[PDB]
């Protein structure tokens, strides 16, 4: 399997690659938000 492994730097603001595998950005659209207000996973929660 691929070495997944995207970009998350950011100052959890916009999740540019969520991927435990690599970053935490997987906290980022999870279904809670964790983040300055909580976009990390704005459209993410809404079904």
């Amino acid at each position: 399997g691929s070495s997944r492994c995207p970009p998350g730097q950011f100052r959890c603001s916009e999740p540019p690659g969520a991927h435990g595998e690599c970053y935490p950005q997987d906290w980022l659209c999870d279904g809670h938000p964790d983040c300055d207000d909580g976009r990390d996973e704005w459209g993410c929660g809404t079904s």
